This record gives structure tokens, C-alpha cells and sequence, in this order.
């Protein structure tokens, strides 16, 4: 159902959120490894650690892009459900106004209305 898709989007979103926390940790850790390589005067290994930092940041970007597509999909479903709730209310509402409109069981007033209606329009063409 629509509620089926909603719950799984949430579950997927929640898991991606933890991947994101994890990736930020590793980003930090690569930064700190680079500083330590420098205090040992190993300029090459520090650059290698910063390049690895760059790739994790790229992957964190992909994680957040997946999350964002899922949040938009969720919103689209919830809005569409609200729009459908309106349409069903309107349907049932129009049924109720039709019952009320013909709630005069004897003496057809509405046929006389349509007669007078056409007389009024007889300049229009």
C-alpha cells in the first residue's frame, strides 16, 4: 500500500542516517591521521590520508543524496494522500447535496426552475 512504501522509506532513511554519522567519524579520523603523519615529518603519508579523507567525503555526499531523494518521495506520497482525502470528502459531499436538492418528494419544483431558467436566457443566443 502507500503506507507500506512510507514505512520502508522511513526505515531506509533511518539506516542512511547512521551511515552518515559513521562516515563523518571516519572523515575526522583521517584528518587526525594526517596531523600525526606531519608531526612525524611524513609529508607523503599525510597527503595520502587527506586524499582518503576526500573520498569518504564524496561517499558521504552520495549517502545524503540517497536520503534526500527518499525524503522527497515520502513528501510526495503524503501530499498525494491528503489530496485524495479531499477528493473523497468532495465526492461524499456532492452526494449529500444531491440528496438534499431532491428532498421535495411531491411537487416537482426543479422542473419549473429549469423552465424559468430558459426563459431568462432567451436573449443570449
Amino acid at each position: 500500500s502507500p503506507t507500506k512504501a512510507i514505512v520502508r522509506l522511513r526505515e531506509h532513511i533511518n539506516l542512511l542516517s547512521k551511515k552518515q554519522s559513521h562516515l563523518r567519524t571516519q572523515i575526522t579520523n583521517q584528518e587526525n591521521e594526517a596531523r600525526i603523519f606531519l608531526t612525524k615529518g611524513n609529508k607523503v603519508m599525510a597527503k595520502n590520508a587527506l586524499k582518503k579523507k576526500k573520498t569518504i567525503e564524496q561517499l558521504l555526499s552520495k549517502v545524503e543524496g540517497t536520503m534526500e531523494s527518499m525524503e522527497q518521495q515520502l513528501f510526495s506520497i503524503e501530499s498525494a494522500n491528503l489530496n485524495l482525502e479531499t477528493m473523497r470528502a468532495m465526492q461524499e459531499g456532492a452526494k449529500a447535496m444531491k440528496t438534499i436538492h431532491s428532498g421535495l418528494d411531491i411537487d416537482k419544483v426543479d422542473e419549473t426552475m429549469d423552465e424559468i431558467r430558459e426563459q431568462v436566457e432567451l436573449g443570449d443566443e
